[PDB]
């Protein structure tokens, strides 16, 4: 009846809410942010502690030893430090993020210590693993094999808040999503490995997504889908694809930012402070002059007469006299500015959409086409759909370890029926429902 | 502390829920349906009564006299019978429907009796009156006049349940909505009166609605918009238009039903019972024969090679061996069949969308363009968005009469600030929020 929550950020609130329901558990919180933990301590009954992880490893060892379990909501680079302290004191751990190559090396030490460390919980990774292995295990129960697996996913505003140039509102820092456009995408399709080129030409891979006629969606592939054959155990499959969902026009607007030279890690140009109008003059080539002058230069740079991309920049105030926020690069300067202009208000709803699609070959010979829809909306006077889908799987898994339901030991994901079965059933009560459909056509 | 709710239908549940919160009020229910009032009596504490209105007018007079207020949730043709009983016994009334020409004749008798009768509450009519007069009164507070008023509105499935040929699910009987396609539409636009022809050519008036880029909507005008100049007191306006919202493809599918000859009140054709395949053979002209034969005849009748309309009929089972439900006409037979195929399940969400747009001329000379968005989703384990928007205004208005907030007397709508102000503020807490925006551009 004692837990440590390392991290006082976005995901912490729904985790603290779920754990402090019965009343028996005693929650401790450790963080860098002094302002966050005070505001967080007002809402929920917790023991506040202030500490850095990589500098104050001495007190972490003593603090972890007092607890029954340790929940890590920190950046994924810092998990080996938290994992090392857990194996020494013989305490269980749960994580809401990737099991990195660095964390994988400890697996021998974690098994010898005789403790449980559950990684890759949340939305992605997390629910995508659980929904996949539910259907795959159901197929293997009747001797069937997987031929295809297509999975698109996506967090975005509720339709009523989609009227802006990007059709988007940022939950956290845009640096991650903006840099994904420059990266490559790899997947398997009808036997052949397909490579997609990132950067300026990545817009060519964007396709229309019409499974909901009322919802105007687009889609494109993720970083890597070929690694999931080994993870789920479906190397017999001829198709393996994972994608992302957005409203139509999103990627064309980001394509406009790539043309102008805003998506890079070069430093900002050096009496009077720098403005956005002045920054775009430097990028195009002209001197800091009139607003109508740089307008003619900007539209010339943005392909032909692409007024849509020009008006998108004009709307955000990129051809304007506002001050550029201080940052270590041009990309970071844009990211801070987008958080200012396109963030969620107090009463505005977010939304999660997910679409799985399986091609199952039964031993009879026929082909089953199975599809799963998961949809969830944010609450007005409550938690967001993104906060719930990332927070609740990690929180539910922690309660299962304390109550003693998960018997397995070592380092692992949520791939076993012991883990995913109980979690998928409990998220229905929290307002995360998923429907299933199935048809046959050899 | 005593109320009679005449009607045990769709709207009754949220009305009974709202009124029985404090506990002081005693609710009585009168209805034709014996099964409904038993099931309704299980959930909420009520006094059940069974009676017909036009046959048992004797007991209605005695029953109404016992109460402080009478809520009528019956068909609008029966309001003069309920109104006549109210004026005799000197009791207040509220209605969730139109104030008809028949009910308007009693206005002299209602004023002499010295009681309040509030009509035209709900969604439409109801909230449309309240949202209109809120903005119009705010304009007249600063000496401004109304030049334009455009109002589109619409109840429909949540985007995730829009994957069917009509992109729709019916809350009640389709007879009303199907017959609106055959009727005309009239409105004012830039000084000139516009008439729109109903029936086969009504599809030409359908336009794209792009105020939410994420939501794929279409729109078309309502029956009559010219009567609203006198109601709101905006005869100076050069534009008056009210429309309906649907997902794209809805009206093209209904256009297909008009071509085949399904939208009419002719009787059904007369050992073996009638099937849908046999009915479409009679309508096209051929004899009851093979399925592929009538398929070639049906596509020939549906304009050129319109496979979309053909597949829509095939999906619903109109070229199939299912039995036709018993009804007094072909339109009624279709309506019953659509309720069977396209109704809401237990866990499926509905949705309400509304969009007002004002052109306000200030005495300075400038033009203010004001817009109001109202959006609401149905609850999973609760009431639908349609049930809430129709039920709660009538229920809230009833509580204001009992508590003694509405001082005005006679027959009236919800046009006064005394009525609409308190209701618009209280619906926010129930999950019906509306945002406002305003810009200037002479």
């Amino acid at each position: 009846r004692k837990v440590l929550v390392l991290g006082s950020g976005y995901i912490s609130e729904p985790v603290l809410e779920y754990l402090s329901r019965d009343g028996n558990i005693e929650i401790t919180v450790g963080s860098d942010m002094k302002n966050q933990i005070e505001q967080l301590g007002k809402k929920y009954n917790i023991n506040p502690v202030s500490m850095d992880i990589c500098k104050q490893e001495e007190k972490l060892g003593f603090l972890v030893a007092k607890q029954d379990l340790v929940i890590s909501l920190l950046p994924y680079v810092l998990h080996p430090l938290v994992a090392k302290a857990c194996i020494t004191n013989k305490v269980n751990m749960v994580t809401a993020s990737y099991i990195t190559p660095a964390l994988k090396e400890l697996e021998k030490s974690v098994e010898d210590a005789g403790i449980t460390i559950i990684g890759e919980l949340g939305l992605d990774p997390g629910l995508d693993h659980m929904l996949a292995m539910e259907s795959i295990d159901k197929a293997k129960e009747v001797g069937a094999t997987i031929e295809s697996y297509i999975s698109y996913c996506g967090g975005l505003p509720a339709p009523e808040h989609s009227n802006n140039p990007l059709r988007y509102k940022f939950s956290w820092s845009p640096v991650g999503v903006l840099m994904n456009v420059m990266q490559s995408a790899t997947y398997l399709l009808d036997g052949k490995v397909v490579n997609v080129a990132g950067g300026i030409s990545f817009l060519d891979a964007v396709t229309s997504m019409d499974f909901f006629p009322g919802l105007n969606l687009e889609g494109y592939p993720n970083r890597d889908s070929t690694k999931y054959a080994e993870i789920y155990g479906i190397s017999s499959a001829h198709t393996l694809l994972r994608g992302t969902l957005r409203y139509k026009g999103y990627m064309k607007a980001l394509n406009g930012f790539v043309k102008l030279g805003l998506i890079n890690r070069e430093a900002l140009p050096a009496a009077n402070p720098l403005t956005w109008k002045q920054l775009l003059c430097d990028l195009v080539g002209i001197s800091p002059s009139s607003e109508h002058d740089v307008l003619k230069e900007a539209v010339l740079k943005k392909l032909g007469g692409d007024n849509t991309q020009l008006e998108a920049a004009e709307w955000l105030g990129l051809l304007g006299d506002e001050q550029v926020p201080q940052a270590e690069s041009i990309l970071d300067a844009l990211s801070k500015h987008l958080v200012m202009k396109l963030s969620y208000g107090p009463e505005e709803k977010d939304m999660i959409v997910m679409r799985d699609s399986f091609g199952i070959r039964h031993p009879s010979g026929h082909l089953e086409h199975k599809t799963i829809d998961l949809v969830a909306y944010g609450d007005i006077n409550g938690f967001s759909a993104m906060a719930k889908t990332v927070g609740l799987p990690t929180a539910m898994a922690a309660k299962m370890l304390l109550d003693g339901e998960i018997g397995a030991k070592g380092l692992m994901g949520p791939f076993s029926k012991e883990i995913y079965g109980p979690i998928l059933e409990r998220i229905k009560a929290e307002g995360i429902i998923y429907t299933t459909q199935s048809t046959i056509k050899p």
